[PDB]
């Protein structure tokens, strides 16, 4: 059963409906408040009960997010519905049949090379963003203008950014401007929930991201990064385990300092065994990856290596990800998102997946001084500021790249 807020989701754009004048929908909040889906669902229903043979976009981050999110759960929904979905994979469109009515469904990317040129010259009767805060604003204005049919929609979802983010100053501070329905989303407004659910996401996180993605508030990213990480909670003492599996992760700089740390599993908790930090400013001599490779055998040496499942690296480190893989040894490339690293890592502090032991110095001190960058978020781009952020760049590689 949907919640009051998702059927108004569900039927706004009806005739019966007292704000179906309104040009579109802007659907944020909360995590897991049933929005997304919804949102989606009820945008071609829209289309389908209103235009025949027209153009639909779709948006999200990148068009793997996009049909993971929205287009999976979306398809399976539909079919149950009474609709006809024919999904064109390798040409990134849909084509949607209900009632003798035919309606062709193509799918975006805001970071996408084919999507950006077929944005260029398409016409359509309606948009839909997944993720809106997480896409360039420059896509988000192009896209919109393809919207030139006789009663196009805009349909906007997201979870929160920074106050200064575009779509809250351009988008969200010009409702009425723009005549856009508004809905917000907290967890209450999904009923597949119950409160055990709800109070263990409500631990999951803290400060900032507390404030964003369960309140659903556009709040400053300020100070502090991880201002969660408590020294009576996530140091252990720096004594031998019983480990079932390891990997490596590397930080990797001739330039800058490089950093290995070992990771080891231990009743459901992974632990930083140990740490390498190797800075050529100060040491005033700077390493090879030949070297570097020499001192990763040495941090390995002890360990059963029928455990050891892999380095984790840097992309931007591909002369010493080459030499690795020579010597055989299994290199993952790290997934290398930011935002979403920093917000795992978060997580994984507030779960206490990850602990560290004593002996990992480097690491804490770097936690004590990792920061937002204050001029960038008042912009609306948050994101650290990048110093003294090596050992942490590593554990954020490993955690986004293995735990989630
Ligand atoms: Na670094």
């Amino acid at each position: 059963p949907f919640s009051k807020k998702q059927l108004k989701v569900l039927t706004w754009w009806r005739k019966a409906s007292p704000v179906s004048d309104k040009d579109g929908i802007i659907c944020d909040g909360s995590i897991r408040a049933g929005k997304t889906i919804v949102m989606s669902f009820s945008y071609v229903m829209w289309a389908m009960d209103t235009f025949n043979e027209q153009n639909f976009g779709m948006a999200g981050k990148t068009i793997g997010a996009l049909r993971r999110n929205v287009i999976t759960p979306l398809k399976r929904m539909l079919k149950s519905r009474g609709y006809r979905v024919k999904d064109h994979r390798a040409d990134n469109y849909l084509t949607i049949t209900f009632k003798g009515k035919t309606n062709y469904f193509y799918l975006f990317g805001g970071k996408d090379e084919s999507s950006q040129d077929l944005i260029q010259g398409i016409t359509l009767a309606g948009m839909f963003f997944d993720e809106v805060a997480l896409m360039p604003e420059s896509f988000v204005n192009q896209a919109t203008a393809r919207c030139s049919v006789d009663g196009a929609k805009l349909w906007f979802n997201c979870n929160p950014a920074g106050p200064y983010h575009w779509f809250k100053v351009e988008y969200l501070d010009k409702l009425d401007e723009k005549n856009l329905l508004h809905l917000h989303f907290t967890m209450d407004d999904n009923l597949s929930l119950s409160k055990q659910v709800k109070e263990r996401y409500q631990r999951m996180y803290k400060g900032v991201f507390y404030q964003r993605y369960i309140l659903g508030l556009w709040v400053l990213a300020e100070g502090i990064i991880y201002d969660m990480f408590d020294q009576d909670e996530h140091v252990v003492p720096t004594v031998p385990r019983p480990y079932e599996k390891y990997y490596v992760s590397c930080d990797y700089g001739t330039q800058n300092p490089t950093t290995f740390g070992l990771w080891g599993l231990y009743n459901g908790v992974w632990y930083k065994v140990k740490e390498y930090h190797y800075d050529g400013r100060k040491e005033n001599k700077q390493k090879t990856d030949q070297e570097y490779y020499e001192d990763l055998m040495k941090f390995i040496e002890d360990i059963e290596k029928h455990k050891f499942k892999g380095v984790i690296v840097d992309p931007s480190a591909a002369s010493f990800i080459a030499l690795l893989r020579q010597k055989g040894i299994k290199v993952i490339k790290a997934k290398n998102d930011v935002l979403d690293g920093i917000r795992n890592v978060a997580t994984a502090l507030n779960k206490k997946m990850i602990l560290y032991n004593d002996c990992c110095k480097e690491t804490f001190r770097e936690y004590s001084s990792y920061v937002w960058d204050e001029k960038a978020a008042e912009r609306g781009e948050d994101k650290p500021v990048k110093q003294n952020d090596h050992q942490l760049d590593a554990d954020r590689y490993f955690v986004n790249t293995i735990l989630f």
